[PDB]
């Protein structure tokens, strides 16, 4: 399969606290995180997030992959520790966290897991249509499923995310991959300025690489309020 990835600092902020990862060798997995944090807090908790998953899954891999919840659930625990270590230490970034989406493909590459802690997002595109996969760890979307899509007032404000000592949820779950449809993994640079509908129209372009810019242009162009990163994989 062809996947392709590509963050960017859009128009406003002048860094860039998003990250990712792609396993170009095997392709096994992907990761992207929004971080967050003053005195370059963000940047470090990204990043911390990115490596520490990341390396956590190219340890267990073959140990664990016949019990992928737990693998998912343990590398979170591992990034979430990594980065609450950093806080209790340099006292300028103790607020400093990140959100974090991974996709865990199968051997066989027919099953994706889908696992994440934040209001970064995976989207399932098949045949002409688009579909979120994870569900937004935030209060207002939290209030909905008792409040309407008049999503405006505190829409900001995360409930769950990587470098809080409470940590009290990973969503980790299974979805089926049909050859040709695609997968999507973003943080909330670009759904904040683009629509699931553009977002569709976009993904739907052949070349994985092609789309990932149209994606990251198209999301600059509405307006580049925050760091936008995605990464596109075609089935
Ligand atoms: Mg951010
Ligand atoms: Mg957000
Ligand atoms: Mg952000």
């Amino acid at each position: 399969m062809d996947v392709a990835g590509l963050t960017d600092c859009g128009l406003i902020r002048k860094s860039n606290q998003d990250a990712f990862y792609i396993d170009e060798k095997h392709q096994r997995f992907f990761i992207v995180a929004d971080g967050m944090g003053g005195h370059a807090g963000g940047e470090e908790a990204s990043r911390l997030a990115v490596d520490h998953i990341r390396q956590y899954l190219e340890t267990h891999l073959e140990d664990l992959q016949h019990d992928p919840v737990t693998l998912l659930r343990q590398a979170f625990l591992a990034a979430n520790h990594a980065i609450v270590e950093q806080q209790r230490q340099n006292s300028a970034r103790a607020d400093m966290g990140t959100t974090a989406v991974v996709i865990l493909l199968d051997e066989k590459g027919d099953r994706a897991w889908c696992a994440h802690v934040g209001d970064s997002r995976i989207y399932r595109w098949r045949k002409d249509q688009l579909q979120q996969i994870t569900s937004d760890h935030t209060w207002i979307a939290q209030a909905v499923q008792i409040e309407q899509a008049r999503q405006h007032p505190w829409r900001h404000v995360l409930s769950q995310c990587l470098g809080r000592e409470d940590l009290s949820q990973i969503d980790i779950q299974p979805i089926d991959l049909e050859p040709g449809d695609r997968l999507l993994l973003c943080s909330d640079g670009l759904t904040e300025e683009l629509t699931d509908d553009v977002i569709s129209i976009y993904l739907s372009e052949p070349n994985v690489q092609k789309a990932a810019a149209a994606l990251v242009d198209a999301a600059k162009t509405h307006g580049g309020r925050d760091n936008v990163t995605v990464v596109v994989i075609s089935v």
